[PDB]
């Protein structure tokens, strides 16, 4: 029944990839915790795109966003990512992380709305300082790895302070990988304007009896190891026989 | 090209594969066009069996007969022949492993009224429910072709059928199959048995980043050993039709 356990073991997948990071897992069933390394674990980092998962939330509940299938127009300003450069809704702009469509979400949530809300979901440590369209990127916000998976499981049991709707529908739109085994409903991040450079991959795993949820970040000096975030992940996952 | 439907005979080689009969339909959301193996057969209708549990679901959840996907339904005890039903399940589950008394006691709640007038409500194939209120879609008289099926989810699909918006988006998440970077798989399997021909059914719909293919095939089933075959064709014909890599 011991809430936190530290398991070293992890840091092999770290190692093997030439990298450094955290994973932190959370047995919704037994209500305990597991990690590589208790310090990461609890260290604060920029959300950057993850910060996608709340910003839904609140522009669906305040009606920015009417539903998953309102178009969001390309501003027609061409950008690095060819997938931004496109129109989206709900679900493609969370599964592309289309930055310029949730800054528009954020411009009209406006930083009365954004704080409020902020506070109300106890999220990282609910400073909105700096630019209401660019705070999740080069702003005040923090939260670490178990702040994320906090928030989370009030997200997964639609604990949050706004209607069961916004929450279903966020879910719906975190929906990542499926098969017979298992459900990752999940957001990827990079956060590379202040340094440290890392990556993030949050969200959890359904399992027909169980939810694991999980809250990784690792160093990530260049766009070259982005892939690193999914496959060090399952490789706990698969460690843990959490996932075949 | 402003054609409902049209008839694609190559898909049969993929039947033929696998020493199998049967058909399968798609429908093109964006282009408002179908494709099918065989027009007739498409048009054939069936016992829906376990492919009952879409609307079963959504009439329990509008109802509050299920109160949430999370809800849990107690195994009765009695040992029968699926030992994933010998066991709790949710709605997900329930779904998942296609858990029929589960749906039995939905349907003996909902009752033979309620049940009647949501079918028509659904316009839910031939709206039938004549034989056990708690077996009909295994035994009785409803029946449903594979292009009334489509009918049926494209409303599902849109939040067009006649119960709450919240029981519509539960029932979408329970039909959750497989999903990936490239698409999205929301579907639910069949096998009638009780009533011949014994068949096996997969409807549903893969969503992608710009458009939605619903699909409805079935196939002559004589034993449970081909069940992966519905599944199976149904991929060699999205793939053939480039909506799946
Ligand atoms: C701040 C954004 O740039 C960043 C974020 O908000 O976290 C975007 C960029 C990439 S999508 C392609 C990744 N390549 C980045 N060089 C991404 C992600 O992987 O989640 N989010
Ligand atoms: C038998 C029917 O109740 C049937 C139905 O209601 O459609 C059940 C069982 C089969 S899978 C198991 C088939 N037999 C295996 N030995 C099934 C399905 O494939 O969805 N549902
Ligand atoms: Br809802
Ligand atoms: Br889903």
């Amino acid at each position: 029944g011991k809430e936190w356990q530290e398991n070293k073991s992890w840091n092999a997948h770290f190692t093997e990839h030439k990298s450094q990071g955290v994973v932190v897992l959370w047995n919704e069933n037994k209500q305990q915790g597991f990690t590589n390394n208790l310090k990461r674990a609890n260290q604060a980092f920029l959300p950057a795109s993850t910060f996608k998962i709340p910003n839904s939330l609140i522009a669906l509940d305040l009606g920015v966003v009417k539903d998953e299938h309102q178009v969001f127009k390309w501003d027609g300003q061409t950008r690095d990512i060819a997938t931004w450069n496109r129109d989206h809704n709900l679900i493609t702009a969370m599964k592309y992380s289309v930055v310029p469509v949730y800054q528009e979400f954020a411009r009209q949530i406006g930083e009365a709305r954004m704080s409020k809300m902020l506070h109300a979901f106890d999220y990282g440590n609910e400073d909105i300082s700096g630019n209401v369209d660019s705070f999740w990127l080069d702003g005040g916000i923090r939260i670490s790895a178990t702040e994320q998976i906090s928030f989370l499981r009030k997200l997964y049991h639609n604990k949050l302070h706004v209607s069961e709707r916004s929450q279903r529908i966020v879910k719906q739109a975190m929906l990542t990988e499926a098969n017979g085994d298992y459900i990752i409903r999940a957001k990827t991040g990079y956060s590379t304007r202040i340094e440290p450079k890392i990556g993030w991959w949050v969200g959890w795993v359904e399992l027909d009896d169980n939810v694991w949820f999980f809250a990784m970040n690792m160093d990530m000096p260049t766009s070259d190891g982005l892939g690193l975030r999914q496959a060090i992940t399952k490789e706990v996952l698969k460690q843990e026989k959490i996932i075949p």
